[PDB]
């Protein structure tokens, strides 16, 4: 998958061998689903005005590249709260977890009032990467259209152990016939 991925990060870079950051702590990135970083996910009264219902929390866990949250911390407030305590790194299969997570934001977008924030650390690599899988997944698109629409929302950057799974979930849903054209 290297000139796929290749091709991938082409549509992500800034031609100066660099990827832009976020600029904002969270975008909607299709309509109901929020991406977002660490400050966004612990801020419940702006989860609040913003009418989040769901959290999927895409890097749950203890360290300085984790969000440390779990049920508990939105006991309180009506929020549906998912984690997987993904790695941002090349290795860690985070396509084991594509199925349960789109499950998941199609429980939160089932009802017509729902949102959901889909979050990692930054809102870069882990939480978009669930997002494009999703649309895919879901909503048929493939994963040149799905990056490119969440890239115009949000500055993201999928590593490329990422990207290759998504590459390898694009070869297999286009196979399978369940990509719009």
């Amino acid at each position: 998958f290297e000139l796929s991925v290749q091709d991938l990060n082409d549509l992500l870079s800034d031609g100066s061998g660099c990827y832009s950051l976020p600029s904002q702590p969270c975008n909607e990135v299709t309509p109901r689903i929020y991406v977002g970083n660490a400050s966004v996910a612990q801020d419940i009264p702006k989860l609040q005005k913003l009418g989040i219902t769901h959290v999927l929390n895409a890097a749950e866990g203890r360290s300085f590249m984790h969000v440390n949250t779990n049920a508990n911390f939105y006991k309180d407030s009506g929020i549906t709260y998912l984690g997987i305590k993904a790695n941002d790194t090349q290795e860690f299969n985070l396509s084991a977890y594509f199925e349960r997570a789109a499950d998941f934001i199609d429980q939160a977008l089932a009802q017509k009032n729902g949102r959901v924030l889909v979050h990692c650390r930054e809102g870069y690599s882990r939480s978009p990467t669930l997002v494009i899988a999703y649309l895919m997944m879901r909503q048929k698109m493939d994963v040149k259209s799905a990056l490119s629409i969440v890239r115009q929302n949000r500055e993201i950057g999928p590593n490329d152990g990422f990207l290759a799974q998504l590459c390898q979930l694009n070869d297999r849903l286009a196979k399978e016939g369940k990509l719009k054209p």
